[PDB]
DNA sequence: CATTAGA
DNA sequence: TCTAATG
């Protein structure tokens, strides 16, 4: 956590790259593991040698980590840094829509700035023009105050259109963080469930609704289960427009949101954390049920849940106000 | 790890 | 179809 920092962080440095400006999905594949078990080795690494004792770690690697270590730097990870092109990639891709392959077919092409890409909106597409629109404002947080603002309106139409819709506004601002990057909106109807085959329109609705009253602005992407946007708070009696945030509003089975709203709802480690119990309390949770074990090895058949109590009363905790599911 | 665009 | 991108 700590003592191992600057092994870790180099490594990732050194991982990411890789993929990244380069194809090598191996080699940092190949980085990834030994930042990994380099990670939670409990003693100072002094050397390479003394690392390279580790599994996924190599000449390669250890070569890396003396170089490192004996001087406060190392150049391969100092000429990346430094270099053009790459810098170029990890940029583009900052771009909503835009990514390594992406990234770095423009580059060959000459497209190296934000500048580049404006003088080609033909050469890019929906997602990625927008993605160029809001640039600024999808690389900016979303103050909570915001999200309540966000959150009303939302819960407001998804109410007129059908009032026996439900959502919840999950990830971390449900959680009570005080910003946010994205909002995030799970929506189920009883309609809508296991076996009752869909109804899109479902989805369909709201959106349109939505838009309808100015909360959508643009469409990245809009599937029957999982719709992708934009939206915007009314920019109120002037001086103060909102600048435009990103979406998400996704179909579900009411058969399965509890699950699907708690595991959304995090913390990553919250989760991972009492999923591990649910193993010991002889269960199975997954982002859409909670199973119980056979001791055969594994089993089947979903336990029924109504709410986030359920889960909790099966596994035996205690429940956990969203607030405090920080871990 | 599943969903969408796209070409 | 496959492949890239978000989450
Ligand atoms: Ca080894
Ligand atoms: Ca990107």
């Amino acid at each position: 956590e700590t003592l191992n920092g600057g092994i870790t962080d180099m490594l990732t440095e050194l991982a990411n790259f890789e993929k990244n400006v380069s194809q090598a999905i191996h080699k940092y594949n190949a980085y990834r593991k030994a930042a990994s078990v380099i990670a939670k080795y409990p003693h100072k690494i002094k050397s390479g040698a003394e690392a390279k004792k580790l599994p996924g770690v190599g000449t390669k690697i250890a070569e890396k980590i003396d170089e490192f270590l004996a001087t406060g730097k190392l150049r391969k990870l100092e000429k990346i840094r430094q270099d053009d092109t790459s810098s170029s990639i990890n940029f583009l891709t900052r771009v909503s829509g835009i990514g390594p392959s992406a990234a770095r077919k423009f580059v060959d092409e000459g497209i190296k700035t934000l500048e580049d890409l404006r003088k080609n909106e033909d050469k890019l597409n929906h997602h990625q023009r927008i993605g160029l629109k809001y640039f600024g404002d999808f690389e900016k947080r979303i103050p909570r105050e915001e999200m309540l603002q966000m959150q009303d309106i939302v819960l407001n139409e998804v109410k007129k259109v059908d009032s026996e819709y439900i959502a919840t506004v999950c990830g971390s601002f449900r959680r009570g963080a005080e910003s946010s990057g994205d909002m995030d909106v799970l929506l189920t109807h009883p309609s809508f469930t296991s076996e009752s085959t869909k109804q899109p329109k479902l989805l369909h609705q709201v959106v349109e609704q939505l838009q309808k009253v100015h909360f959508i602005t643009d469409t990245l992407s809009k599937g029957e289960t999982k719709f992708m946007g934009v939206c915007q708070l009314p920019s109120k009696n002037d001086e103060k427009e909102y600048p435009h945030r990103r979406i998400d509003i996704r179909l579900i089975p009411k058969d399965q949101y509890y699950c699907g709203v708690l595991y959304f709802t995090g913390s990553d480690i919250f989760n991972k954390n009492m999923r591990a119990h649910a193993l010991e309390k002889g269960f199975t949770i997954n982002e859409y049920t909670i199973r119980p074990l056979g001791v055969t090895g594994v089993a089947g058949e979903p336990l029924p849940v109504d709410s986030e109590k359920d889960i909790f009363d099966y596994i035996q905790w205690k429940y956990r106000e969203p607030k405090d599911r920080s871990e």
